[PDB]
């Protein structure tokens, strides 16, 4: 909106800041001169006639510029740059007082017959001290200077202004009395040393002002020498009012200073802790080295500034995230656990991180304690030990900088294996288990890449090789879930996705909970493209599934003759347990199509059943001439005889099927030769 | 556009849920299964081989998982695509307690 309406000045624009520093000097002078020109001058002498006029001009320009400078809103908190909007702010807030102050009040007083009541309007110019108030308010924002220190300095300036105005009003009250009664004033009876302030209206301006200000200052600290004191009743009343207000002001000054000392104690807290803790060491005669360790911890508490890490919980999530992305991200790259993964996965690890600092000798994680945080040793060294049955601890490989520990336990979801000890000051970056877990679920491919890095990290340290078996349990769980995804894809139709997963490392020979390689599922589904791809990946043509079937079994179940022939070109052969007896059961079913596809795979020509009957026997007795001829084509012999010594020819003759009788008669009579 | 991607993604995701339900009935994570019943697919939803997790619970012997599926009311006679009710795998696996539960 700053382009929308030009000539508008930004609230913190450079030139406006310079003008602020200029009008601040002019406001200080105007507010420190209005009481002087009011009390000590019953009409400003022409000697300073220029200096007042220019002064008003200095603020007159400021009456105009404040009609163009923008102001930051308190509702939308956004700088509003509209002259229509800008002017109203001045016209309501402070335009009236500044404009009344800008009049040539001294000239008006001299142009109205020297009427004092007109000169009383000069006090309106004291409202220009609001500029100093604004300056102090702005200075309070600066972290350069303490808020309480700014408060006490503001109170000191308040005392400066109050004493200056009080001295000016005191001299004015001295002047209100007629000169002939000047002996009744506080100054007209002053006889300090050998100097009597008899004709006090003719003394030099600075001698009079210094006397009045001496009174004001000595009463500001309530020294009350008594050399200069109120004599009139107006003087008495003003001294009472000034004294009471200054009592309140001095009490506030003491309160501000005392609060600054009490509250504003930073290293004094460490010192207070040291007091009684050194008392502790001394009354218990701790070893000097142990004393040094304790003092090191307390200094560490003020040197690790964990509070500077606790604040981040208050900064919102995203901005904290970018802080992490600029600080912890190098430390994150240094982790060998992550190594080469997607930059997004690494960034998410970066986002959710809780920096911590620990102490030399103190232990961090305990054996048997369920891992709740995933720690990276970034700058430091760390050593774990395991207490045995006898109690002696088991030294493990030390965890030097740019490493990650506790990760394996989190991956296996098992308690912390070894009680880990902080050897010295360590930059222990922390990741909560749950955050890492969600990040892994989103980035599953990166998760498996970590799994590879994990196996390498397992052989890296033999103490983690003590838990390689549990890690392998977890790896097997991952591989089973991955085989689940592969099989689910073979059922859905995600051809390219399952190819990508196999490229990722998915063994198509991996067995699922159903223990059927995805070849079976692609065969039964009919995704002949997926079946062919699995053929290129060297899946065995006839893997036996948990249910004792082949992929080609599932193909023939649905009769996917495309897939059936595809596997036949690979040499499809059921070779099932009792495949010929399963053909006895198939002739029991009577499915000539199922049988045709089976015998095209040609698992077995004929085999005796629990009744010692070949499937040809069953077909011949059943009169199933088509199935029996088709079995003879497969190789089902007619010389075979059942448990009761009956050949399939005998069964066919019993049935009386002319075509089947002729077929089996001719075939068996030929077979005899 | 994201809604259209999840038109298929949620279908695949439901498929994963059913497989995970069977997995938890095949690894032994009951508590996860109790949560998943109200925070995932149901046992009635079958997998590629049309096998409800009751078939696995018959094999494994997770009779407490089996009892949760009973509370759901999932058909104890629901066969797999291999045409076999979970009772068969209860008998084959030899889980006499599970056999008793499905007889009950």
């Amino acid at each position: 909106g700053h382009n929308d309406y030009k000539y508008i000045i930004h609230p913190k624009n450079r030139w406006y800041k310079a003008w602020e520093m200029f009008i601040l000097v002019w406001a200080i002078y105007s507010s420190l001169f209005t009481p002087m020109e009011f009390g000590f001058f019953r009409g400003l002498p022409e000697r300073l006639f220029v200096l007042d006029i220019v002064g008003q001009i200095a603020f007159l320009v400021d009456i105009v510029l404040q009609f163009f400078v923008a102001y930051r809103d308190t509702q939308t908190y956004r700088t509003v740059y509209k002259p229509t909007r800008i002017a109203f702010r001045y016209l309501k807030s402070h335009f009236l007082m500044d404009f009344i102050g800008c009049f040539p009040w001294d000239l008006i007083y001299k142009a109205s017959g020297k009427h004092e009541l007109v000169r009383y309007l000069l006090w309106i110019r004291l409202f220009r001290v609001r500029k100093v108030v604004e300056f102090f308010q702005r200075l309070e924002k600066d972290t350069r200077i303490n808020y309480l220190f700014t408060r006490i300095l503001k109170l000191l300036f308040v005392e400066v202004y109050c004493t200056h105005t009080a001295a000016c009003i005191f001299y004015y009250l001295a002047t209100t009395l007629p000169p002939e009664n000047e002996g009744y004033t506080w100054i007209g009876s002053l006889k300090l040393g050998d100097y009597s302030y008899e004709n006090f209206r003719e003394i030099d301006l600075w001698k009079r002002y210094t006397t009045a200000l001496y009174f004001a200052i000595v009463t500001m600290a309530t020294v009350g020498y008594g050399d200069i004191h109120a004599v009139n009743l107006r003087e008495m009343i003003f001294v009472m009012i000034y004294v009471s207000f200054d009592m309140v002001l001095g009490a506030y000054l003491i309160g501000n200073i005392t609060a600054l000392i009490v509250k504003g104690s930073n290293t004094e807290r460490f010192r207070d802790k040291m007091n009684d803790l050194i008392s502790f060491m001394n009354r218990k005669k701790l070893g000097r080295d142990l004393r040094s360790q304790i003092t090191g911890h307390v200094r560490l508490q003020y040197d690790s500034h964990y509070t500077d890490t606790v604040m981040l919980q208050d900064i919102p999530a995203s901005i904290r995230a970018k802080i992490a992305q600029l600080l912890y991200l190098p430390y994150i790259k240094k982790v060998p656990l992550f190594k080469g993964c997607s930059t997004e996965f690494i960034n998410q690890i970066v986002i959710r991180l809780h920096e911590e600092y620990f102490l030399p000798g103190e232990v961090i994680t305990e054996q048997g304690n369920v891992v709740d945080h995933l720690y990276f040793v970034c700058e430091g060294l760390l050593e774990a030990l395991v207490t045995k049955t006898d109690g002696s601890e088991e030294s493990v490989t030390l965890l030097g900088p740019h490493t990650s520990f506790g990760d394996i336990s989190i991956i296996c979801n098992i308690s912390q294996p070894f009680t880990v000890r902080v050897c010295e000051l360590c930059h222990l970056l922390r990741l909560d288990k749950q955050s890492f877990s969600n990040i892994l679920e989103i980035y599953f491919h990166d998760g498996r890449t970590i799994l590879n890095n994990i196996m390498e990290e397992k052989e890296s340290n033999d103490r983690i090789k003590k838990l390689e078996s549990d890690i392998v349990i977890h790896i097997g769980k991952q591989e089973a879930e991955l085989a689940l995804k592969v099989n689910s894809a073979a059922f859905q139709g995600d051809f390219y996705q399952l190819k990508s997963l196999i490229r990722s490392g998915a063994d198509p020979n991996k067995t699922d909970y159903d223990g059927r390689s995805p070849l079976h599922l692609a065969a039964c589904r009919g995704y002949e493209d997926i079946t062919l791809f699995l053929i290129q990946e060297g899946v065995d043509v006839n893997l036996k599934d948990k249910f004792g079937h082949t992929p080609l079994f599932e193909a023939v179940k649905a009769g996917q003759e495309g897939v059936i022939g595809l596997l036949v070109k690979e040499g499809a052969s059921f070779n099932l347990e009792d495949s010929g007896n399963f053909l006895c059961t198939t002739v029991a079913k009577g499915d000539s199509d199922f049988l045709k596809r089976l015998l095209s795979s040609g698992m077995n020509p004929n085999s005796e059943d629990y009744d010692h009957r070949t499937p040809l026997h069953v077909a011949a007795s059943e009169g199933l001439f088509l199935m029996a001829k088709m079995l003879v084509e497969a190789g089902a012999s007619v010389i075979s005889k059942d448990r009761w010594g009956n050949s399939p020819l005998d069964e066919a003759r019993l049935c009386g099927n002319k075509k089947l009788i002729k077929l089996l008669e001719d075939v068996k009579n030929a077979q005899s030769s």
